DNA sequence: TAATTTCACACCTAGGTGTGAAAT
DNA sequence: TAATTTCACACCTAGGTGTGAAAT
């Protein structure tokens, strides 16, 4: 049985304790911590497609108040995700276990009108990232193939246009390389 | 069915550095090409998939050596190692996508390490190369053993690769052009 | 309306330049 | 052999950070 495991998940367990934000931006921000993945159990031989995408996880938009994220009512409406193939499909299940698997192609945009084929989210809505196993070796395969979906909670997010818990900036500054001019 | 035309993008700039007759540094790192290989297409079908690729051929069977300020045939060039077909990321694409946009290469990398395991292009110092632009209408990447290529030549880019600049005034024509090298202007 | 969104900044990492001289 | 290949370096490009004041 294929397995995924999630890399760097002590810090993913961190993030997700405290509540993980996720800042967007019009022109597009990386999410971090980045979502990275192993995967085992694969027929060497075979051909597969890797794939991921974020959904939202429940139908409700959130406030941050008191300390506390808490639904504050339904969702906005929600746009069509983007779906990244990842560059080396398709390969063999031996060359996908030979690396650390991200997509490095993903940003995250508030602008629902982008055009770059960045991943469109409602600030103050919950997003879980999904990765997908796919068997097949033809790309327009996709469409008809059956996709098996790996499901992370601890990845789970609240999209922003500003931190709100300044223990998750704390952990993002402390953690990522591009803001330790931040660190104390 | 299409009528494919392929423009070359920066052609003043290939035409000065091919007068003085063009040098590309390769490196065991790998390194970029200056100019970068850009070009437009115009005449594709709007719908149909493409996939654009490149590719650095040897431009003959000749080892150089620069002498007396100018390049000249030494002898018999040295065995060639297969050569990165580049399949250009944006791949595959449909005709209208790849019309809106210059397609660039400027990420392809050059290397004299026979050994390379990224993917970059093997070339022989002191031998010299003809970039090569290829358009195949085929919707799977995994198709182009089999799929029809149509290739596209443009000698003003032809070059001899270096491990270290011979030409001074090709030196001169990198730094005064390339952003990259403009500390080094006057 | 209060909250949320935007933007110019000063840093940060990653990595593309030819140089000058050592090493082959 | 004498020329070619290598590498740390200063100086660059390119883009990823949160900040906090302004704008909505
Ligand atoms: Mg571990």
């Amino acid at each position: 049985d294929p397995k995924v495991h999630l890399e760097a998940k002590e810090l993913w367990d961190q993030f997700h304790k405290r509540g993980t934000e996720m800042v967007i931006t019009k022109s597009g921000r990386r999410m971090f911590p980045p979502f990275k993945v192993r995967c085992s159990g694969l027929d060497k031989k075979a051909k597969y497609i890797l794939l991921m995408d974020i959904i939202a996880a429940d139908d409700c938009r959130y406030k941050f108040h008191n300390s506390r994220w808490m639904v504050a009512g339904k969702a906005d409406p929600e746009m069509p995700k983007r779906m990244y193939i990842h560059p080396d499909s398709p390969a063999t299940g031996e060359q996908w276990m030979s690396k650390v698997v991200t997509f490095h192609k993903l940003k995250l945009t508030n602008n629902i009108s982008d055009k770059h084929g960045f991943t469109i989210l409602n600030s103050m809505h919950k997003y879980q990232p999904r990765f997908h196993i796919v068997r097949a070796n033809d790309i327009l395969k996709l469409p008809y193939s059956t996709f098996r979906t790996y499901l992370f909670p601890e990845t789970e997010f609240i999209a922003v246009t500003a931190y709100q818990n300044d223990k998750i900036t704390q952990l993002k500054i402390d953690n990522n390389p591009f803001a330790k001019g931040f660190r104390d």
